[PDB]
């Protein structure tokens, strides 16, 4: 059908079909006179499976036979969505497969609908890992992505009566077609034992042991034949596991909990035991493979040559003692030399820098369940005091400030500061964010190891978020630039040339309106509501959380109604307001955030009044299947976290590359897209970070705001008095006292700006060709923000490494 979905030779179609047929009969066991949809789906999985395992064999052969510097990513969380798509779009297979599916009768599309989003992480953070993953494939990068295989992702949420409620997200059930069980290179872990000491060295003894059993998914490059491995543990127990008879096998199931499920929460840490036995049991099993692949290659030395260790955030910061545990206690190195090795061969990305973020493990739990582990860290802190101390002598306040040991009622290891002592790298996520590391939270070490101090701004990786998703705006791309800005997305610099262009202006609009048109039948088909695809598409989808203000959202939708219910017959820019993310199930308010939103629709939506001027939709369930489709359709993006708090984000890049304006504050990649795009072209409005200080400072005062914006008491006097909860008066109470007393996050300070900023979005959607222009000058200079951009920095600038976009062999 289209360019840049590749050819549909004949050969190929008719060797897709056969192959097809030969899967859904030997494979699946079926014919097609009971096959179903699910069973088609899996056929053409498998099909488009085959053509990657062979790339997949000589990609590790080469690695092998070059034997370059090894990339290991370790993270707790890799967010995939659904792969076959992606695989079609990286081997070039999509318009065969499609012409061959056809043929066979089917609408592959409806096919593609049927594959789990493999959702293996959270939001932002567990999606940047699946972002990297695919660049440093598409770079030629020898890189395994390390984590842990969860039997259940996030949650699937369901909306009832208004209310979040969670069901377990049995992503396996049906098969995944995809991984490849790897049971013969399980590996050991251990946990809780105690410290034997003797006369050669320290031993960890009277373990308990967990077996790791690895499950490899390919990650294709884009058209350039590589195919890395993401290598993802589950917990198995050992045969002689409590080995009456019947209670000891069915305890098993106690040491296989640790790869049972993720951890819901998004930029919030919960100290709990299981979380821990997680991000150990990751560490310790992917170190293990990490130093038997070195072997393959007794000399530690050339370690940090051949290897390089990045931690997603401090979740396996366990890799920096387990590194030095298994160097001195287990190779013999002294502590000096293992400790030089570890350094080099790590380094550590912060994500945030919200205090209830940061992992700060009681020592309790680390004495009873890695007494090895606890020894070493000591240690580290000792010899890295003892640092501190040389550089700046008599400042025993710094000494107590940079201390990865925490005193008090209980005492805690620091993560974060464990991992920038042994680590040759740190950096943020977002220029801001880098620099706010520096400034605040990390200051101390900053000022001891400035060289270590480091940004590499997130990105996105241009295939998933806008090939795949948005295939209509990649071909008229396409057809004016080439395909080359698929894999060099600076290339869309290009599209400034066709800003005044009649024919581009109405294409690119045509586009939008297409995905409009399509999302507002998805609405409809899949959760029965009615839509106005000639409104503006208002979408703020992400994780909910109080930093990233879906209330101050919330108060502006509510602005809208109020001011119509006032001036019922002046005319509004139509808006669809769509909100959508999952919060964690223990977090309260979030989960009443949610409520307000569906509570809001249930009055905005009914009122005849304001017709289909004004609909508020909470769109159920976000998950990366579903960013695929909304972002594509969006007209403004809501990127409105408070200014120092969301560390970069990435939904914000999505949405800049897929058309649609951006509403937002002065905050992560926020300032680095309005730089790129120009301010003008960017719709910023609210309190820098040298504002919200400034704040802070004198004391922030809600009260204020309410006594002097009467639009603001209003909807305040709405919430409080039952407006939009009749039945429960005092609902959002809780909501209406967070605002009013203890909102950390200045919503009413941004109040007016954001409203007055959101008036001027509305000018601009009235004028159908300068915002169509605008939104071209936002897609042309979105090229940053590529995955590929962010990884060849990580590459150079910490790795050591070359990224290449030559083709390996076919
Ligand atoms: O554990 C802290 C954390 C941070 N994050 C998110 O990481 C993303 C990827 O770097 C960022 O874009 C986002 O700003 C951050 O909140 N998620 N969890």
């Amino acid at each position: 059908q289209i360019s840049v979905r590749g050819l549909a030779g004949v050969e190929n179609v008719t060797e897709l079909k056969k192959n097809f047929n030969r899967h859904l009969h030997f494979t699946l066991v079926k014919d097609r006179n009971v096959a179903t949809p699910r069973d088609y789906y899996f056929a053409l999985a498998h099909t488009v499976r085959d053509h990657l395992v062979g790339r997949w064999i000589r990609t590790q052969q080469h690695y092998y036979e070059k034997d370059p510097k090894r990339i290991y990513y370790l993270s707790l969380e890799f967010y995939m969505g659904r792969t076959l798509q992606n695989t079609m779009v990286n081997l070039a297979l999509e318009n065969a497969c499609d012409e061959a599916t056809y043929q066979l009768g089917l609408d592959m599309e409806e096919l593609e609908e049927i594959e789990e989003d493999a959702g293996l992480g959270n939001g932002g953070l567990g999606r940047l890992a699946a972002c990297f993953l695919d660049s440093m494939a598409t770079l030629g990068l020898a890189a395994y992505g390390y984590g842990i295989r969860y039997e259940f992702g996030i949650f699937n949420q369901k909306i009832c009566g208004g209310w979040q409620m969670e069901e377990a997200d049995d992503w396996l059930r049906y098969g995944n077609p995809w991984e490849k069980a790897r049971p013969e290179f399980t590996l050991p872990v251990h946990f809780y034992g105690r410290v034997e000491h003797t006369s050669q060295g320290a031993k960890w003894v009277d373990t308990q042991v967990v077996l790791a059993m690895p499950y490899d998914t390919p990650v294709p490059g884009y058209r350039n034949n590589v195919v890395n491995t993401m290598r993802l543990w589950s917990a198995k127990a050992p045969n002689d596991f409590n080995l009456g008879y019947i209670q000891a096998v069915l305890d098993r199931n106690l040491a296989e909990n640790i790869s049972r499920v993720l951890y819901p929460n998004d930029n919030f840490f919960e100290g709990k035991e299981l979380r821990l036995k997680q991000e150990y049991f990751v560490v310790a099993a992917t170190l293990q493979d990490i130093i038997r692949r070195f072997k393959s290659s007794t000399n530690f030395d050339a370690f940090p040559d051949k290897v390089a260790i990045q931690l997603n955030d401090t979740h396996p910061s366990l890799a920096i003692p387990e590194l030095m545990r298994v160097l001195v206690d287990l190779e013999r190195l002294d502590w000096d030399k293992a400790w030089e090795v570890t350094v080099k061969t790590c380094a550590y990305t912060n994500h945030t820098v919200l205090p209830e973020a940061l992992e700060r493990w009681p020592v309790h739990l680390l004495e009873t369940l890695l007494p090895r582990h606890l020894q070493i860290i000591y240690e580290i802190n000792q010899r890295f005091l003892n640092r501190v101390a040389a550089a700046f002598p008599g400042d025993v306040d710094r000494l107590r400030r940079m201390s990865l040991v925490e005193e008090g009622a209980v005492k805690r290891i620091n993560m974060a500061h464990l991992c920038i002592a042994g680590s040759h790298a740190v950096n943020g996520v977002a220029r801001i964010h880098s620099e706010i590391l520096k400034k605040t939270i990390f200051k101390d070490f900053y000022e001891l190891e400035p060289h270590k101090f480091q940004n590499k701004t997130n990105g996105i990786t241009p295939r998933r978020w806008l090939v795949l998703c948005n295939p209509g705006l990649a071909e008229i791309i396409a057809e004016r630039i080439g395909e080359e800005y698929i894999s060099d997305l600076d290339q869309l610099r290009k599209l400034l040339s066709y800003v005044d262009d009649e024919a581009f202006i109405r294409d690119v609009a045509k586009v939008k309106q297409e995905n409009k048109l399509k999302f507002a039948a998805y609405l409809e088909r899949e959760y029965k509501v009615h839509i106005n695809p000639n409104s503006l598409f208002d979408v703020q989808v992400k994780r909910i959380h109080e930093y990233k203000r879906q209330l101050l959202n919330c108060l502006h939708v509510i602005t809208l109604y109020n001011r119509i219910k006032k001036e019922p017959n002046k005319f509004v820019v139509p808006r669809t307001v769509m909100i959508g993310g999952k919060a964690a199930p223990g977090y309260h308010m979030a989960k009443m955030i949610i409520k307000l939103i569906t509570a809001i629709g249930d009055v905005v939506n009914h009122d005849p009044v304001v017709g289909d001027r004004l609909r508020v939709i909470f769109l159920e369930n976000y998950r990366v299947s579903l960013a695929e489709k909304v972002i594509p359709a969006a007209d403004l993006s809501e990127q409105i976290s408070t200014a120092g708090t969301e560390a970069s984000g990435t939904g914000n890049m999505k949405f800049m590359l897929n058309g649609a304006l951006t509403i937002g504050t002065m905050d992560g990649a926020n300032v680095e897209m309005a730089e790129e795009a120009g301010e003008e072209n960017f719709f910023i409005f609210g309190m820098r970070v040298e504002d919200v200080d400034r704040l802070d400072q004198r004391g922030y005062n809600a009260q204020e705001y309410y006594d002097r914006i009467p639009e603001l008491r209003q909807i305040i006097e709405q919430l409080s008095s039952g407006f939009f909860s009749p039945k429960q008066p005092d609902l959002f109470k809780d909501i209406v006292n967070m605002l009013m007393h203890h909102d950390r996050f200045k919503v009413f300070a941004d109040y007016e700006e954001y409203v007055k900023c959101q008036e001027r979005v509305s000018a601009l959607y009235k004028n159908p060709r300068e915002w169509t222009r605008m939104v071209i000058r936002n897609i042309a200079t979105s090229g940053k923000f590529s995955s590929d951009r962010t990884i060849a920095q990580y590459a150079r600038e910490i790795w050591g490494v070359e990224p290449s976009r030559q083709r390996l062999p076919a």
